[PDB]
């Protein structure tokens, strides 16, 4: 190659990396973020056991074989959370319950996209045992929230 060749590739390639790497950045992170579903997806067992006691939330019980609130991944924590609603009854108002997930207290801890972390993706569950996501109590961007949760 020659000098101008290889200036003329590295300008190209520097280009197209001005839009590539923000989208693969995106990406990585959008990929990161994922694992707060299947963590909250985890979670639906134990609220429904929880739930028979008429709390959302639920202490761990040696001899029950019934567990806590919390599941920890690599790059969330998913907590149980909310204020059940006895009175609702319907497949799509929300029972009360939530899952709260935030992003750097997995595994991972800090160490993983910076475009998540610190950031909390709140679910609300409805009666069907359905999560559709929280907005104002969600820190996580748009772009970073699955698809499955945004209905």
């Amino acid at each position: 190659f020659t000098l101008i060749e290889l200036m003329i590739v590295v300008a190209i390639i520097g280009i197209l990396a001005a839009f590539a790497i923000p989208a693969y950045n995106d990406y990585i992170a959008r990929s990161q973020a994922a694992e707060g579903l299947t963590l909250a997806d985890g979670l639906k067992v134990r609220i429904s056991d929880h739930l028979e006691s008429g709390e959302c939330k639920g202490d761990a019980n040696p001899a029950s074989g019934s567990l806590g609130n919390d599941d920890k991944g690599k790059y969330a924590l998913a907590t149980i959370d909310g204020d059940y609603n006895k009175d609702a009854k319907t497949a799509d108002e929300k029972n009360g319950c939530k899952v709260v997930i935030t992003y750097g207290q997995g595994t991972a801890g800090e160490k993983i996209s910076k475009l998540i972390v610190g950031k909390k993706l709140v679910l609300d569950q409805f009666v069907n045992g359905s999560y559709k996501y929280n907005e104002g109590e969600t820190d996580l961007e748009l772009k970073f929230i699955p698809n499955a949760v945004k209905n």
